[PDB]
DNA sequence: CGGCTTCGCGCA
DNA sequence: TGCGCGAAGCCGAT
């Protein structure tokens, strides 16, 4: 479809058909970006060819209503100044609402649209209204990754057993994928309310907020502020204060060094690609580099891996073979400690540091890396079944994190917990082969007691 | 056969 | 803290 600074590997098509004579519509989902946008970009690039400006749609599901303030008002905030960048490239940007299989298929219909094109998600909500809205139009379905650097569908054709199988097929792509976005050209012809949805969702999840003792809110949301200049602001930040230590203190959640770039990669508010071409270029310690660009490289696209070949990415049977008939052979194991769900949520367990992880979970809306894994295998240890596990790290995860509802996180409980991306380890009572951690193994790689008194 | 993200453990 | 080893199952280059 055109376009000399555009790689056509990058967009597939998704259902074939006449192009309509009216303007293409982007239905943005999960890249919530104007800047460094491969979906947006490639929307502009049928729009000049058939001399139509592009329109961009949004939905919004009642998804929120499973989450909490703190993802609503993240992604609403970034929303209100999207609209405003794309208003200053005549680009309108109309926010419907109800389900996507039906809100979609209609505003083709009544906007008389000439070509529609989403972004990519391995999530399975995303496909349920792919396939809805395919059998409502006639207009043609081009689905582009805006969010890897390799596409998920070229990067590899099956499911990754691990990283060290899947790391040269990326890298060996990174010459060709690797490249500079080309600045989003504006409209030429010119041819539901953000402020009114915030408001109406926030009074709808109010009474589901996480308070303290005295009524009070735990989140605190001057940590992360939303938005693609803020997100911006962040990277540089990173690559010229933190990427230098990034390598020796990835594993110390007692300092920030941290890209604490999930929220904005997550909600689309940046682009990946833009940071590892910043970071490439970018003259550090090659130590760090390499560990900061294999976490965002090799480990971040593995996840939409895990989530698009494997439907069942949250489920005990996406676990590998050893790793199931491990945990069923260690199920009638007496635990040590049972835990509900309303008490891992509120930190009443009787590990300090779990409870110091689960409060920076709850007040600021980011557990640190190394934590998250510590966090998620004592759920393990001390639930009923591995079941009860899986449904308890998701449920935990999905509610307070900001980048949680994420491949990442998906994949990332599925290594913590049923050895997805692992290897087996020292036989163990209740945890069975899969990697164990212990609070003697953190005492001796980070200052605990430092981050217990933190976090109360 | 070699080697696996992030493991624990003994010992400078 | 930093290093080497242990315990474990298996992909994939041959
Ligand atoms: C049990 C568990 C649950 C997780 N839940 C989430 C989640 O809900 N959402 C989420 O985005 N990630 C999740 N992670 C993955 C990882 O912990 C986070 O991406 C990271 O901690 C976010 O902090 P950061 O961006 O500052 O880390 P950085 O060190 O700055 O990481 C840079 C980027 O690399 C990617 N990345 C980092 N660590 C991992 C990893 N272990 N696996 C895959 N990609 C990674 C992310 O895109 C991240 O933004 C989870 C991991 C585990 C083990």
């Amino acid at each position: 479809p055109r376009g000399s600074h555009m790689n056509p590997k990058r967009i597939r098509a998704l259902k074939s058909g006449k192009q309509g004579d009216g303007p293409v519509v982007y239905w943005m989902s999960r890249d919530q970006r104007a800047e460094d946008n491969w979906a947006l970009l490639f929307s502009r690039a049928i729009a000049k060819e058939a001399n139509v400006p592009v329109v961009v749609v949004f939905c919004l599901t009642d998804e929120f209503l499973e989450a909490g303030i703190r993802q609503y008002e993240f992604m609403l905030k970034g929303l209100q100044e999207l609209e405003v960048s794309l208003s200053r490239k005549k680009i309108p940007s109309f926010f419907l609402r109800g389900d996507p299989g039906e809100k979609i298929s209609r505003f083709v219909k009544d906007y008389n649209a000439g070509t529609l094109v989403t972004d990519f998600s391995p999530l399975r909500i995303k496909n349920q209204w792919i396939e809805k809205v395919i059998s409502g139009i006639s207009i043609p379905f081009f689905e582009v990754d805006a969010h890897n650097v390799v596409p998920c569908w070229e990067a590899s054709q099956k499911h990754e057993y691990a990283a060290h199988t899947f790391r040269p097929k990326l890298y060996a792509l990174l010459p060709e994928f690797l490249e500079e976005f080309p600045e989003l050209e504006p409209n030429s012809v010119t041819p539901e309310t953000l402020s009114d949805v915030l408001e109406t969702g926030v009074k709808a999840l109010l009474p589901e907020r996480a308070l303290l003792k005295n009524k009070d809110p735990l989140f605190e949301p001057w940590h992360f502020e939303p938005g693609e200049k803020a997100a911006k602001k962040v990277m540089e930040s990173f690559i010229a204060d933190r990427l230098d230590s990034y390598g020796a203190l990835r594993n110390d959640p007692t300092k920030n060094m941290l890209s604490n770039l999930s929220p904005y990669l997550h909600f689309g508010q940046i682009s990946s690609q833009r940071v590892v071409l910043e970071v490439e270029k970018a003259e550090s310690n090659p130590g760090s580099k390499k560990a900061f660009l294999d976490e965002i490289l090799i480990w971040k696209e593995i996840s939409d891996n895990f989530c698009y070949y494997n439907p069942g990415y949250d489920g005990f049977e996406s676990f590998p073979s050893w790793a199931k008939e491990s945990l069923n052979a260690h199920r009638n194991d007496v635990r040590s400690h049972i835990y509900t769900l309303e008490e891992f949520e509120a930190g009443k367990t009787h590990d300090p540091l779990w409870n110091a992880s689960q409060m920076e979970l709850l007040s600021t809306g980011k557990m640190h890396g190394y934590t998250r894994m510590y966090w998620a295998k004592k759920i393990l240890e001390w639930s009923e079944s591995p079941e009860k596990a899986l449904e308890i790290a998701i449920c935990l995860n999905d509610r307070y994190e900001l980048d949680g509802r994420d491949p990442n996180g998906y994949a990332g409980i599925a290594w913590s917990i049923g050895g997805v991306h692992d290897r087996a380890w020292g036989e163990r009572e209740v945890t069975g082969k899969i990697r164990y951690m212990s609070y003697e193994g953190c005492k001796r790689k980070f200052d605990v007691k430092l981050y217990i008194e933190k976090y109360s």
